[PDB]
Protein backbone atom coordinates (compact mmCIF):
# COMPACT_ATOMS: atom_id res chain seq x y z
CA UNK A 1 0.00 0.00 0.00
CA UNK A 2 1.36 3.37 -0.43
CA UNK A 3 2.12 4.91 3.14
CA UNK A 4 2.95 8.68 3.35
CA UNK A 5 3.50 10.12 6.92
CA UNK A 6 1.17 8.31 9.17
CA UNK A 7 -1.40 7.46 6.49
CA UNK A 8 -1.82 4.25 4.47
CA UNK A 9 -3.91 5.06 1.40
CA UNK A 10 -5.69 2.28 -0.60
CA UNK A 11 -5.50 4.24 -3.77
CA UNK A 12 -2.43 5.33 -5.58
CA UNK A 13 -4.45 8.66 -7.45
CA UNK A 14 -4.14 11.52 -5.87
CA UNK A 15 -6.59 14.48 -7.03
CA UNK A 16 -6.31 18.10 -7.46
CA UNK A 17 -9.71 20.35 -7.57
CA UNK A 18 -7.45 23.07 -9.88
CA UNK A 19 -9.90 23.92 -12.90
CA UNK A 20 -12.92 22.42 -11.47
CA UNK A 21 -16.01 23.70 -13.28
CA UNK A 22 -18.65 22.91 -10.62
CA UNK A 23 -19.26 21.13 -7.43
CA UNK A 24 -21.65 18.29 -9.42
CA UNK A 25 -19.51 17.49 -11.52
CA UNK A 26 -16.29 17.34 -9.34
CA UNK A 27 -18.52 15.00 -7.13
CA UNK A 28 -18.59 12.57 -9.77
CA UNK A 29 -15.51 13.06 -10.94
CA UNK A 30 -14.27 12.48 -7.01
CA UNK A 31 -15.91 9.52 -6.57
CA UNK A 32 -14.93 7.80 -10.17
CA UNK A 33 -11.34 8.46 -9.31
CA UNK A 34 -11.41 6.23 -6.38
CA UNK A 35 -8.96 8.73 -4.50
CA UNK A 36 -8.73 9.03 -1.04
CA UNK A 37 -6.30 12.22 -1.11
CA UNK A 38 -7.46 15.27 -2.70
CA UNK A 39 -5.74 18.58 -2.78
CA UNK A 40 -7.72 22.31 -1.76
CA UNK A 41 -6.30 25.58 -2.56
CA UNK A 42 -6.19 27.52 0.79
CA UNK A 43 -18.65 24.25 -0.45
CA UNK A 44 -15.36 22.08 -1.40
CA UNK A 45 -14.18 20.99 1.94
CA UNK A 46 -18.07 20.60 2.99
CA UNK A 47 -17.76 17.85 -0.34
CA UNK A 48 -14.50 16.25 0.82
CA UNK A 49 -16.32 15.50 4.25
CA UNK A 50 -19.88 13.98 2.78
CA UNK A 51 -17.38 12.16 -0.01
CA UNK A 52 -15.01 10.69 3.22
CA UNK A 53 -11.92 12.15 0.94
CA UNK A 54 -8.88 13.57 3.28
CA UNK A 55 -8.69 17.42 2.28
CA UNK A 56 -4.58 18.46 1.44
CA UNK A 57 -4.19 21.69 1.86
CA UNK A 58 -1.93 23.40 -0.52
CA UNK A 59 -0.12 26.77 -1.09
CA UNK A 60 -0.90 27.62 -4.37
CA UNK A 61 0.28 30.75 -5.71
CA UNK A 62 2.20 31.17 -3.23
CA UNK A 63 5.42 32.96 -4.60
CA UNK A 64 7.29 33.44 -1.38
CA UNK A 65 8.90 31.34 1.55
CA UNK A 66 6.98 33.66 4.08
CA UNK A 67 3.73 33.39 2.03
CA UNK A 68 3.47 29.66 1.91
CA UNK A 69 4.49 29.43 5.74
CA UNK A 70 1.99 31.52 6.51
CA UNK A 71 -0.76 30.56 4.62
CA UNK A 72 0.09 26.81 5.72
CA UNK A 73 -0.33 27.74 9.35
CA UNK A 74 -3.74 29.54 8.82
CA UNK A 75 -5.14 26.23 7.08
CA UNK A 76 -3.74 24.31 10.34
CA UNK A 77 -5.61 26.48 12.48
CA UNK A 78 -8.82 26.15 10.54
CA UNK A 79 -8.88 22.81 8.99
CA UNK A 80 -7.70 20.76 12.16
CA UNK A 81 -4.83 19.18 10.10
CA UNK A 82 -1.06 19.39 9.79
CA UNK A 83 -0.42 17.95 6.13
CA UNK A 84 0.49 20.13 3.16
CA UNK A 85 0.81 20.38 -0.32
CA UNK A 86 3.28 23.00 -0.55
CA UNK A 87 3.92 25.09 -3.97
CA UNK A 88 6.11 28.15 -4.16
CA UNK A 89 6.06 29.33 -7.78
CA UNK A 90 8.53 31.86 -9.27
CA UNK A 91 6.64 32.64 -12.30
CA UNK A 92 3.08 33.08 -13.36
CA UNK A 93 3.85 32.35 -17.74
CA UNK A 94 5.42 28.71 -16.31
CA UNK A 95 4.33 27.94 -12.95
CA UNK A 96 7.83 27.00 -12.62
CA UNK A 97 8.79 26.36 -8.55
CA UNK A 98 10.77 28.54 -6.76
CA UNK A 99 13.88 26.18 -5.48
CA UNK A 100 15.28 28.40 -3.08
CA UNK A 101 11.95 29.94 -1.52
CA UNK A 102 10.49 26.27 -1.75
CA UNK A 103 13.45 24.64 0.72
CA UNK A 104 13.42 27.66 3.22
CA UNK A 105 9.78 27.37 3.74
CA UNK A 106 9.68 23.19 3.74
CA UNK A 107 12.77 23.45 6.63
CA UNK A 108 10.02 25.91 8.41
CA UNK A 109 6.89 24.22 8.23
CA UNK A 110 8.91 20.45 9.28
CA UNK A 111 10.65 22.15 12.00
CA UNK A 112 6.53 23.33 12.59
CA UNK A 113 5.62 20.01 12.68
CA UNK A 114 3.66 19.78 9.22
CA UNK A 115 3.23 16.79 6.85
CA UNK A 116 4.99 18.30 3.78
CA UNK A 117 4.21 17.17 0.02
CA UNK A 118 6.54 19.68 -1.84
CA UNK A 119 5.48 20.65 -5.62
CA UNK A 120 9.19 20.54 -7.11
CA UNK A 121 10.94 20.32 -10.33
CA UNK A 122 12.74 17.06 -12.06
CA UNK A 123 16.22 17.70 -9.99
CA UNK A 124 17.38 15.44 -8.31
CA UNK A 125 19.55 17.21 -5.95
CA UNK A 126 16.78 18.90 -4.71
CA UNK A 127 14.57 16.20 -4.64
CA UNK A 128 17.08 14.37 -2.13
CA UNK A 129 17.74 18.02 -0.24
CA UNK A 130 13.62 17.91 0.52
CA UNK A 131 14.18 14.45 1.56
CA UNK A 132 17.08 15.24 4.01
CA UNK A 133 15.15 18.12 4.94
CA UNK A 134 11.68 16.07 6.43
CA UNK A 135 8.92 16.11 3.39
CA UNK A 136 6.95 12.81 3.50
CA UNK A 137 7.43 12.82 -0.20
CA UNK A 138 9.10 14.57 -3.16
CA UNK A 139 6.36 15.40 -5.99
CA UNK A 140 8.77 15.95 -9.07
CA UNK A 141 6.56 17.32 -12.21
CA UNK A 142 6.13 15.60 -15.32
CA UNK A 143 5.49 18.91 -17.19
CA UNK A 144 4.03 22.67 -16.30
CA UNK A 145 0.74 22.77 -14.32
CA UNK A 146 -2.39 22.51 -16.63
CA UNK A 147 -0.22 22.10 -19.82
CA UNK A 148 -0.85 18.12 -20.13
CA UNK A 149 2.33 17.61 -22.06
CA UNK A 150 2.82 14.49 -20.04
CA UNK A 151 7.15 13.36 -18.30
CA UNK A 152 8.98 15.89 -20.33
CA UNK A 153 11.92 14.21 -18.43
CA UNK A 154 11.62 10.26 -18.04
CA UNK A 155 15.41 9.99 -17.64
CA UNK A 156 15.08 12.51 -14.82
CA UNK A 157 11.79 10.58 -12.69
CA UNK A 158 13.83 7.22 -12.94
CA UNK A 159 17.46 8.94 -11.57
CA UNK A 160 14.92 10.23 -8.63
CA UNK A 161 13.33 7.21 -8.11
CA UNK A 162 16.75 5.80 -7.41
CA UNK A 163 17.94 7.74 -5.06
CA UNK A 164 14.42 8.62 -2.73
CA UNK A 165 13.73 6.83 0.20
CA UNK A 166 10.48 8.49 0.72
CA UNK A 167 7.65 8.23 -1.93
CA UNK A 168 7.94 10.09 -5.52
CA UNK A 169 4.47 11.53 -6.29
CA UNK A 170 4.42 12.56 -10.49
CA UNK A 171 2.65 15.57 -9.77
CA UNK A 172 1.96 18.26 -12.77
CA UNK A 173 1.44 18.02 -16.69
CA UNK A 174 -0.20 14.87 -17.37
CA UNK A 175 -2.66 14.96 -20.62
CA UNK A 176 -3.86 11.39 -20.57
CA UNK A 177 -4.04 8.21 -18.82
CA UNK A 178 -0.77 6.25 -21.02
CA UNK A 179 0.92 9.39 -18.83
CA UNK A 180 -0.15 8.18 -15.62
CA UNK A 181 0.59 4.92 -16.46
CA UNK A 182 4.22 5.59 -17.61
CA UNK A 183 4.93 7.71 -13.76
CA UNK A 184 3.71 4.69 -12.42
CA UNK A 185 5.92 2.41 -15.02
CA UNK A 186 9.14 4.49 -13.81
CA UNK A 187 8.68 3.94 -10.41
CA UNK A 188 6.88 6.84 -8.91
CA UNK A 189 4.28 5.50 -5.95
CA UNK A 190 1.94 7.88 -7.09
CA UNK A 191 0.31 10.23 -9.51
CA UNK A 192 -1.15 13.98 -8.57
CA UNK A 193 -3.15 15.84 -10.92
CA UNK A 194 -6.13 17.94 -11.04
CA UNK A 195 -6.41 19.37 -15.50
CA UNK A 196 -6.45 16.41 -17.04
CA UNK A 197 -9.99 15.63 -15.56
CA UNK A 198 -10.96 18.84 -14.50
CA UNK A 199 -10.95 20.45 -17.87
CA UNK A 200 -11.84 17.29 -19.99
CA UNK A 201 -15.36 17.09 -21.80
CA UNK A 202 -16.16 14.43 -19.60
CA UNK A 203 -14.96 14.67 -16.35
CA UNK A 204 -15.99 11.59 -14.49
CA UNK A 205 -15.46 9.57 -17.48
CA UNK A 206 -11.66 10.89 -17.70
CA UNK A 207 -11.41 10.42 -13.58
CA UNK A 208 -12.33 6.82 -13.88
CA UNK A 209 -9.98 6.87 -16.95
CA UNK A 210 -6.68 7.80 -14.38
CA UNK A 211 -7.53 5.38 -11.64
CA UNK A 212 -7.36 2.61 -14.21
CA UNK A 213 -4.65 3.84 -15.66
CA UNK A 214 -2.51 4.35 -12.36
CA UNK A 215 -3.52 0.71 -11.24
CA UNK A 216 -2.06 -0.32 -14.87
CA UNK A 217 1.00 1.22 -14.44
CA UNK A 218 1.43 -0.05 -11.35
CA UNK A 219 0.76 -3.25 -11.57
CA UNK A 220 2.88 -3.83 -14.51
CA UNK A 221 5.99 -1.86 -12.71
CA UNK A 222 5.41 -4.97 -10.23
CA UNK A 223 5.25 -8.18 -12.72
CA UNK A 224 8.40 -7.56 -14.41
CA UNK A 225 7.95 -6.45 -17.75
CA UNK A 226 9.94 -8.08 -21.03
CA UNK A 227 13.32 -7.12 -22.28
CA UNK A 228 13.14 -4.65 -25.38
CA UNK A 229 14.38 -6.82 -28.06
CA UNK A 230 16.06 -5.51 -32.07
CA UNK A 231 14.70 -8.63 -33.91
CA UNK A 232 11.07 -10.58 -33.40
CA UNK B 1 -19.76 -2.15 -26.74
CA UNK B 2 -16.65 -3.80 -29.80
CA UNK B 3 -18.61 -5.60 -32.52
CA UNK B 4 -16.61 -7.40 -35.15
CA UNK B 5 -18.38 -10.10 -37.06
CA UNK B 6 -21.51 -11.04 -35.71
CA UNK B 7 -20.07 -10.99 -31.98
CA UNK B 8 -20.20 -7.85 -29.14
CA UNK B 9 -17.36 -8.12 -27.06
CA UNK B 10 -17.88 -7.03 -23.20
CA UNK B 11 -13.63 -6.91 -23.08
CA UNK B 12 -11.52 -5.02 -25.66
CA UNK B 13 -8.09 -6.96 -24.68
CA UNK B 14 -7.99 -9.79 -27.26
CA UNK B 15 -5.22 -12.52 -25.69
CA UNK B 16 -2.58 -14.82 -27.23
CA UNK B 17 -1.03 -17.35 -26.29
CA UNK B 18 2.01 -17.34 -27.29
CA UNK B 19 5.28 -17.74 -25.23
CA UNK B 20 2.74 -19.63 -22.49
CA UNK B 21 4.99 -21.55 -20.11
CA UNK B 22 2.45 -23.69 -18.46
CA UNK B 23 -1.38 -24.18 -18.36
CA UNK B 24 -1.70 -23.36 -15.00
CA UNK B 25 -0.24 -19.79 -15.31
CA UNK B 26 -2.10 -19.07 -18.32
CA UNK B 27 -5.40 -20.32 -16.40
CA UNK B 28 -5.08 -17.41 -13.94
CA UNK B 29 -3.48 -14.87 -16.61
CA UNK B 30 -6.60 -15.37 -18.92
CA UNK B 31 -9.23 -14.43 -15.66
CA UNK B 32 -7.50 -11.67 -14.68
CA UNK B 33 -7.20 -10.16 -17.94
CA UNK B 34 -10.94 -10.30 -18.50
CA UNK B 35 -10.76 -11.75 -21.85
CA UNK B 36 -13.83 -13.11 -23.96
CA UNK B 37 -11.94 -13.72 -27.07
CA UNK B 38 -8.00 -15.71 -27.05
CA UNK B 39 -6.01 -16.85 -30.20
CA UNK B 40 -4.76 -20.42 -30.45
CA UNK B 41 -2.41 -21.51 -33.23
CA UNK B 42 -3.44 -24.13 -35.09
CA UNK B 43 -4.95 -28.68 -22.93
CA UNK B 44 -5.24 -25.47 -24.29
CA UNK B 45 -8.68 -25.42 -26.33
CA UNK B 46 -10.00 -27.50 -23.52
CA UNK B 47 -8.92 -24.67 -21.03
CA UNK B 48 -10.65 -22.08 -22.88
CA UNK B 49 -13.78 -23.77 -23.01
CA UNK B 50 -13.77 -23.98 -19.45
CA UNK B 51 -13.34 -20.51 -18.93
CA UNK B 52 -16.25 -19.77 -20.83
CA UNK B 53 -13.60 -17.63 -23.64
CA UNK B 54 -14.04 -17.94 -27.20
CA UNK B 55 -11.05 -19.34 -29.02
CA UNK B 56 -9.47 -17.99 -32.43
CA UNK B 57 -7.62 -20.22 -34.22
CA UNK B 58 -4.59 -18.43 -36.05
CA UNK B 59 -2.60 -19.77 -38.55
CA UNK B 60 0.89 -18.79 -36.75
CA UNK B 61 3.96 -20.06 -39.07
CA UNK B 62 2.24 -19.79 -42.30
CA UNK B 63 4.33 -18.77 -44.95
CA UNK B 64 2.07 -18.57 -48.16
CA UNK B 65 -0.93 -17.95 -48.83
CA UNK B 66 -1.81 -21.82 -49.91
CA UNK B 67 -0.36 -22.86 -46.20
CA UNK B 68 -2.45 -20.35 -44.51
CA UNK B 69 -5.78 -21.17 -46.39
CA UNK B 70 -5.30 -24.84 -45.68
CA UNK B 71 -4.70 -24.46 -42.25
CA UNK B 72 -7.97 -22.64 -41.93
CA UNK B 73 -9.90 -24.77 -43.55
CA UNK B 74 -9.10 -27.92 -41.07
CA UNK B 75 -9.57 -25.34 -38.10
CA UNK B 76 -12.97 -24.81 -39.15
CA UNK B 77 -13.63 -28.46 -39.64
CA UNK B 78 -12.30 -29.32 -36.03
CA UNK B 79 -13.03 -26.96 -34.16
CA UNK B 80 -16.51 -25.71 -35.61
CA UNK B 81 -15.90 -21.90 -35.97
CA UNK B 82 -15.38 -19.83 -39.00
CA UNK B 83 -13.46 -17.14 -36.92
CA UNK B 84 -9.41 -17.14 -37.68
CA UNK B 85 -6.73 -15.28 -36.74
CA UNK B 86 -4.77 -14.88 -40.86
CA UNK B 87 -1.18 -14.76 -40.01
CA UNK B 88 1.10 -14.76 -43.27
CA UNK B 89 4.97 -14.38 -42.70
CA UNK B 90 7.84 -13.64 -45.19
CA UNK B 91 10.83 -13.82 -42.59
CA UNK B 92 11.46 -15.50 -39.63
CA UNK B 93 14.31 -13.01 -38.21
CA UNK B 94 11.11 -9.85 -38.37
CA UNK B 95 7.77 -12.26 -38.36
CA UNK B 96 6.96 -9.82 -40.61
CA UNK B 97 4.35 -9.90 -42.74
CA UNK B 98 4.10 -11.15 -46.58
CA UNK B 99 1.39 -8.38 -47.98
CA UNK B 100 1.16 -10.30 -50.91
CA UNK B 101 0.31 -13.70 -49.29
CA UNK B 102 -1.80 -12.30 -46.84
CA UNK B 103 -4.42 -10.46 -49.04
CA UNK B 104 -4.35 -13.52 -51.45
CA UNK B 105 -5.05 -15.54 -48.15
CA UNK B 106 -7.81 -12.94 -47.37
CA UNK B 107 -9.52 -13.36 -50.35
CA UNK B 108 -9.90 -16.92 -50.56
CA UNK B 109 -10.82 -16.61 -47.11
CA UNK B 110 -13.58 -14.49 -47.40
CA UNK B 111 -14.99 -16.19 -49.99
CA UNK B 112 -14.94 -19.69 -48.27
CA UNK B 113 -17.04 -18.09 -45.45
CA UNK B 114 -14.59 -17.04 -42.72
CA UNK B 115 -14.82 -14.04 -39.86
CA UNK B 116 -11.40 -13.00 -40.95
CA UNK B 117 -9.19 -10.86 -38.83
CA UNK B 118 -5.50 -10.62 -40.37
CA UNK B 119 -2.14 -9.27 -38.94
CA UNK B 120 -1.27 -6.98 -40.90
CA UNK B 121 1.73 -3.66 -41.00
CA UNK B 122 0.85 -0.19 -40.30
CA UNK B 123 0.56 0.57 -43.98
CA UNK B 124 -2.91 2.59 -44.51
CA UNK B 125 -3.20 1.54 -48.16
CA UNK B 126 -3.04 -2.40 -47.13
CA UNK B 127 -5.43 -2.02 -44.30
CA UNK B 128 -8.00 -0.23 -46.71
CA UNK B 129 -7.46 -3.28 -49.37
CA UNK B 130 -8.05 -5.80 -46.69
CA UNK B 131 -11.21 -4.32 -45.16
CA UNK B 132 -12.55 -3.85 -49.11
CA UNK B 133 -11.53 -7.51 -49.31
CA UNK B 134 -14.38 -8.08 -46.67
CA UNK B 135 -11.99 -9.17 -43.63
CA UNK B 136 -13.96 -8.53 -40.32
CA UNK B 137 -11.10 -5.91 -38.91
CA UNK B 138 -7.65 -5.30 -39.46
CA UNK B 139 -4.92 -5.77 -37.13
CA UNK B 140 -1.48 -3.84 -37.80
CA UNK B 141 1.22 -4.22 -35.60
CA UNK B 142 2.57 -2.48 -33.46
CA UNK B 143 5.97 -3.48 -33.24
CA UNK B 144 7.62 -7.10 -34.40
CA UNK B 145 5.83 -10.35 -32.37
CA UNK B 146 7.58 -10.54 -29.66
CA UNK B 147 9.55 -7.44 -29.16
CA UNK B 148 8.04 -5.42 -26.55
CA UNK B 149 8.94 -2.34 -28.62
CA UNK B 150 5.76 -0.72 -28.11
CA UNK B 151 3.72 1.14 -31.05
CA UNK B 152 6.72 2.40 -32.75
CA UNK B 153 4.35 4.36 -35.94
CA UNK B 154 1.56 6.27 -33.78
CA UNK B 155 0.91 8.39 -36.87
CA UNK B 156 0.35 5.32 -39.41
CA UNK B 157 -2.03 3.88 -36.79
CA UNK B 158 -4.09 7.48 -36.68
CA UNK B 159 -4.16 6.50 -40.29
CA UNK B 160 -5.50 3.73 -40.62
CA UNK B 161 -8.12 4.53 -37.97
CA UNK B 162 -9.34 7.62 -39.86
CA UNK B 163 -9.70 5.79 -43.01
CA UNK B 164 -11.52 2.84 -41.49
CA UNK B 165 -15.19 1.05 -41.26
CA UNK B 166 -14.31 -2.06 -39.62
CA UNK B 167 -12.41 -2.14 -36.41
CA UNK B 168 -8.61 -1.53 -36.11
CA UNK B 169 -7.00 -3.74 -33.36
CA UNK B 170 -3.27 -2.90 -32.35
CA UNK B 171 -1.34 -6.51 -32.70
CA UNK B 172 2.02 -7.22 -31.82
CA UNK B 173 4.68 -5.43 -30.12
CA UNK B 174 2.83 -4.36 -26.78
CA UNK B 175 5.83 -4.12 -24.32
CA UNK B 176 4.09 -2.77 -20.72
CA UNK B 177 0.87 -1.18 -19.76
CA UNK B 178 1.33 2.71 -21.08
CA UNK B 179 1.61 0.71 -24.80
CA UNK B 180 -1.75 -0.62 -24.51
CA UNK B 181 -3.63 2.53 -23.25
CA UNK B 182 -1.71 4.33 -25.39
CA UNK B 183 -3.19 2.01 -28.62
CA UNK B 184 -6.30 3.29 -27.54
CA UNK B 185 -5.83 6.57 -26.78
CA UNK B 186 -4.89 6.49 -30.73
CA UNK B 187 -8.27 5.30 -31.89
CA UNK B 188 -7.65 1.63 -32.02
CA UNK B 189 -10.96 -0.47 -31.03
CA UNK B 190 -9.47 -3.19 -29.38
CA UNK B 191 -5.21 -3.89 -28.47
CA UNK B 192 -4.59 -8.30 -28.88
CA UNK B 193 -0.97 -9.34 -27.24
CA UNK B 194 0.44 -12.09 -26.07
CA UNK B 195 4.07 -12.07 -25.09
CA UNK B 196 4.35 -8.70 -22.78
CA UNK B 197 2.08 -11.12 -20.17
CA UNK B 198 3.19 -14.85 -20.84
CA UNK B 199 7.33 -13.93 -20.70
CA UNK B 200 6.91 -11.55 -18.10
CA UNK B 201 7.94 -12.59 -14.18
CA UNK B 202 4.47 -12.61 -12.63
CA UNK B 203 2.10 -13.44 -16.14
CA UNK B 204 -1.11 -12.66 -14.14
CA UNK B 205 -0.41 -9.31 -12.32
CA UNK B 206 0.57 -8.54 -15.52
CA UNK B 207 -2.74 -9.49 -17.49
CA UNK B 208 -4.59 -7.43 -14.92
CA UNK B 209 -2.84 -4.26 -15.78
CA UNK B 210 -3.33 -5.14 -19.51
CA UNK B 211 -7.04 -5.11 -18.67
CA UNK B 212 -7.20 -1.57 -16.83
CA UNK B 213 -4.65 -0.12 -19.38
CA UNK B 214 -7.08 -0.96 -21.86
CA UNK B 215 -9.91 0.63 -20.12
CA UNK B 216 -7.72 3.53 -19.34
CA UNK B 217 -6.84 4.46 -22.77
CA UNK B 218 -10.42 4.09 -24.11
CA UNK B 219 -11.93 5.92 -21.30
CA UNK B 220 -9.49 8.43 -21.76
CA UNK B 221 -10.21 8.63 -25.70
CA UNK B 222 -14.29 9.01 -24.86
CA UNK B 223 -13.67 11.83 -22.56
CA UNK B 224 -11.96 14.51 -24.08
CA UNK B 225 -8.67 15.33 -23.90
CA UNK B 226 -7.03 18.82 -22.77
CA UNK B 227 -5.07 20.05 -25.58
CA UNK B 228 -1.26 20.60 -25.33
CA UNK B 229 -0.17 23.61 -24.67
CA UNK B 230 3.60 25.48 -24.67
CA UNK B 231 3.22 28.25 -21.28
CA UNK B 232 1.59 26.52 -18.27
C1 LIG C 1 -1.92 20.49 -6.12
C2 LIG C 1 -1.29 21.13 -7.33
O1 LIG C 1 -1.24 22.58 -7.13
C3 LIG C 1 -2.02 20.51 -8.54
O2 LIG C 1 -3.39 20.15 -8.35
C4 LIG C 1 -1.85 20.99 -9.99
O3 LIG C 1 -3.04 21.55 -10.51
C5 LIG C 1 -1.66 19.72 -10.79
O4 LIG C 1 -1.23 19.92 -12.10
P1 LIG C 1 -2.11 19.46 -13.33
O5 LIG C 1 -3.25 20.40 -13.21
O6 LIG C 1 -1.30 19.75 -14.50
O7 LIG C 1 -2.45 18.07 -13.13
C1 LIG D 1 -2.16 -13.97 -32.54
C2 LIG D 1 -0.78 -13.44 -32.86
O1 LIG D 1 -0.07 -14.45 -33.64
C3 LIG D 1 -0.22 -12.92 -31.51
O2 LIG D 1 -0.66 -13.60 -30.33
C4 LIG D 1 1.23 -12.47 -31.30
O3 LIG D 1 1.92 -13.31 -30.41
C5 LIG D 1 1.11 -11.16 -30.55
O4 LIG D 1 2.29 -10.42 -30.48
P1 LIG D 1 2.95 -10.09 -29.08
O5 LIG D 1 3.37 -11.45 -28.65
O6 LIG D 1 4.09 -9.25 -29.40
O7 LIG D 1 1.94 -9.48 -28.24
Amino acid sequence: KLVIGDRSFASRLIMGTGGATNLAVLEQALIASGTELTTVAIGLLDLLNRLGITPLPNTAGSRSAAEAVLTAQLAREALNTNWVKLEVIADERTLWPDAVELVRAAEQLVDDGFVVLPYTTDDPVLARRLEDTGCAAVMPLGSPIGTGLGIANPHNIEMIVAGARVPVVLDAGIGTASDAALAMELGCDAVLLASAVTRAADPPAMAAAMAAAVTAGYLARCAGRIPKRFWA
